[PDB]
DNA sequence: TCCTTCGGACATTCAAATCA
DNA sequence: GATTTGAATGTCCGAAGGAT
């Protein structure tokens, strides 16, 4: 029954953290961009459209 | 040793589907 | 209308190999 627990996620990951698959944080610039001395950039998330059927549930 | 890369486990998003 | 479902979507651990 290995379902490991994680610490709270960053609310949103900046572009560099998304690309690196590394942990972001909630301040801007994030810690990883502070360390790299690079610009910390937020990108838009995909928004689910309405009208897409799923089929019956259980 | 530090840094970069990344497969896939852990977690979130939210309209559809279902309930009441 | 209110609550539940669950695939799409998002986050980032931990391992491997490269860089310094
Ligand atoms: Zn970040
Ligand atoms: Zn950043």
């Amino acid at each position: 029954g290995k379902v490991k627990k994680r610490l709270p996620q960053a609310k949103r990951a900046c572009a560099k953290c998304q690309k690196d698959n590394k942990k972001c944080d909630d301040a801007r610039p994030c810690q990883r961009c502070i360390k790299a001395k690079t610009d910390c950039i937020d990108l838009p998330r995909k928004k689910r459209p309405t009208g897409v059927r799923r089929g019956p549930y259980k």
